């Protein structure tokens, strides 16, 4: 089977099982893939999205340990462009309109977020050992 | 080169970069390895070592996403025995005396812990955005 190049991006701050399952889902969209993961910059994430604990270098270094990841673009562009898809020969973007041009090109693949498995969720579990009263 | 079977074990609660680097180090002790990772049970960890946020199923499911891991024994035994090494054909145990019999057998390989990269370390960083006064 032809090798399909998949692109996913995100912040990947305090990487947790939810990120990992989403990367697995993107990697497995076709039988033979190359999964390219883009990691957003510190400045653009903080300006447009929200707070980030870990630096780009930390977030990228953690992601390299994840089996589904074949290539990392770090930092990646904040907005995906058709030129970027051409440059990296990307067949599909795996994402969970401004995705509209991707869907119109047939280059959009849906992935899902998993609830209740995040790093902060784990800290909330720790805190629950301490009754209010 | 002959394939060398490596065994590492631990709790792997809130898996973080430090665990990942230690698994990588064990996987790379020789050029061609099989890295078997043992994940300790909830009851034995809590009784003998300390508190654990995540259940065995959670800790094991997160570990399967780590590229260095070839096999997981979950739950693993709390104490490694020579019979266990024979059963799984383990050549070396990668660990950071009661290791004495392992060193005497020539089956001990040292790995290192990384400081300041744990999950709780990240939460401490979050908290530091809130001045005491």
């Amino acid at each position: 089977s032809k090798n399909v190049v998949i692109y996913a991006d995100g912040v990947y701050d305090m990487l947790h099982l939810g990120h990992m399952k989403q990367l697995e889902q993107a990697k497995k969209l076709f039988e033979n893939t190359t999964l390219i993961v883009g990691v957003t910059s510190d400045n653009e994430t903080k300006l447009f999205k929200g707070q980030v604990v870990q630096t780009l270098e930390e977030r990228t270094e953690t992601l390299k340990h994840i089996r589904w990841v074949d290539e990392i673009i770090s930092p990646c562009p904040w907005v995906v462009t058709p030129e970027f898809l051409e440059k990296y020969k990307i067949d599909y973007v795996a994402h969970d309109d401004i995705y509209a041009w991707l869907k119109r090109a047939g280059k959009f693949k849906a992935t899902q977020r998993t609830e209740g498995v995040s790093t902060t969720d784990l800290i909330v579990r720790i805190l629950k050992n301490y009754e209010d009263y």
